């Protein structure tokens, strides 16, 4: 697995790091603080963290994001979104959790404003139309229940896309399967990888979403014009 780790698309541990790693960039109110990038803080905050360069999808990959939420417990309109989307530059649109409403690819949404409570949901789009935000919870292609708030220990989301297992897309939270599917077909192309968050305005909350680490691997780890399709 070391041999497969990609330094170009990973975010190293941020302890004693005095600047954002140069292959990434923050946006909006996101900032580097000691040991973590803080996406949101204080009220009605938004932040983004994206890789500067696209990823050429030609083979299986794994991506592991380590994050946490601190500072608020309760239902809100906030959320954190992890993206894997086909685009030539960082996505321009910021309407959907401070990320693109018109994406072509995958949105993984962690939030608690839907009827099921705190969830990790998979959303898909193919760039032809913006998604209808009013239908997001009814349109998830897959989901699991996932407690994330007010939680000191960070969580790790592992996303694997395994072409050698008939295009298995598998999403794990701390190594437990959240969902998996073979229905999602990402075309070869250049993809943008990043995370965006907002805490919203509900109850003037100051929920703070934090990113600690992200590891990107070429291949599948120990789990041995074209647009996204859902078959």
């Amino acid at each position: 697995d070391a041999s497969k780790l990609s330094s170009d698309y990973s975010l190293p541990d941020l302890i004693n790091t005095r600047k954002v790693p140069n292959n990434w960039q923050t946006g909006e109110q996101a900032s580097l603080e000691e040991g973590r990038i803080v996406l949101t803080s204080n009220q009605n905050s938004k932040g983004s963290l994206w890789l500067k360069q696209g990823f050429d999808l030609k083979d299986s990959f794994t991506m592991e994001w380590t994050f946490r939420s601190v500072g608020y417990s309760g239902q809100t309109d906030g959320g954190i979104s992890f993206w894997f989307v086909q685009d030539s530059n960082i996505p321009r649109d910021k309407q959907l959790y401070n990320g693109p409403v018109n994406y072509d690819g995958l949105q993984l949404l962690v939030d608690n404003n839907g009827p099921l409570g705190p969830t990790l949901r998979g959303q898909l789009n193919d760039g032809q139309k913006p998604v209808d935000k009013t239908k997001i919870y009814d349109q998830s292609f897959a989901s699991c229940l996932m407690g994330y708030q007010d939680s000191s220990v960070p969580s790790t989301i592992r996303v694997t896309y395994d072409l050698e297992d008939d295009n298995l897309l598998k999403v794990q939270v701390d190594n437990k399967v959240c969902f998996q599917t073979r229905k999602v077909r990402f075309p070869s192309g250049s993809y943008r990888i990043g995370v965006t968050a907002q805490n919203g305005a509900v109850n003037n909350n100051a929920e703070s979403f934090e990113i600690f680490k992200m590891q990107f691997f070429n291949g599948v780890i120990e789990d041995s014009k074209l647009i996204t399709k859902y078959i």
